[PDB]
């Protein structure tokens, strides 16, 4: 039962649904590229979203990408939150992500607003074990006991690379519990009733990027641009994104 949906069928980006993360100051993980509102880092294109990484001069950076969200347009608690994407070539040093915030960040601050990453792809431990593209991970990050920070990591090995072809990532977020899926199959779940998770019981809004290297201690690994050796330009396809509501599913629209 789809509630809400982008199936990116015109030729730009609607607005009054998406916003843009301007900047290239590293969104706190040492990233290189500089995410901008520009059409060459983010256009639709036969049905499709394209967010497109480049090697590229540009406001001090040596890599442009984009980050965009619905924060303010879309958001909602509880549902199937599920994107079919095919992401690029991560190679070494690419780092494309599908990813929630709370809908009262950045009000309320990191973590504490809660954050539920349900695709990262193109790790550290990844490029090591030679599977850049089939070493996936969910994740939640939020302020835990104490009010400290807590992150809850899953790792999954899917069978086939990722990067050949579309493949579906969802997130299901019920009362009880957030599960990830890699095409309808579980590889993470986490029970949220505890009273310090209590931050996963408001509306959260979706978050797509690429982000090109981070700090060493950080993701990739990769934290110059001469150390990033993937092919650029480097494109993550989104054919669509939509919310299966629940009777639980409240729907915050503007």
């Amino acid at each position: 039962n789809v509630i809400w949906s982008q199936e990116f069928d015109g030729e730009s980006l609607d607005r009054n649904v998406w916003s843009y993360d301007v900047g290239g100051h590293g969104f706190g993980n040492g990233q290189l590229e500089f995410n901008t509102d520009r059409p060459e880092n983010a256009y639709l294109r036969d049905g499709n979203l394209v967010i497109e990484a480049r090697r590229e001069a540009y406001g001090g950076n040596a890599f442009t990408s984009a980050r965009i969200h619905t924060r303010g347009r879309f958001a909602f608690q509880y549902g199937d939150l599920e994107a079919r994407i095919k992401v690029p070539d991560t190679s070494d040093g690419i780092w494309p992500a599908f990813w929630m915030l709370g809908n009262n960040f950045p009000g309320t601050v990191w973590p504490k607003c809660g954050e539920a990453d349900i695709l990262e792809i193109g790790g550290k431990d990844g490029i090591a074990k030679g599977l850049q593209n089939r070493q996936i991970n969910c994740a939640l990050h939020f302020a835990g006991v104490g009010e400290q920070k807590t992150s809850l990591v899953e790792w999954f090995d899917a069978p086939v690379d990722l990067h050949l072809d579309y493949h579906l990532y969802k997130i299901s977020w019920t009362p009880t519990h957030m599960k990830f899926f890699l095409d309808g199959k579980e590889f993470g779940s986490w029970d949220i009733t505890a009273s310090e998770m209590k931050e996963y019981h408001q509306p959260f809004y979706p978050i797509l990027n690429v982000a090109v290297g981070s700090w060493t201690h950080s993701y990739t690994g990769l934290d110059t641009p001469e150390k990033i050796t993937a092919t650029l330009p480097a494109r993550m396809y989104v054919d669509w994104i939509r919310l299966y509501g629940h009777p639980e599913t409240k729907l915050v629209q503007n």
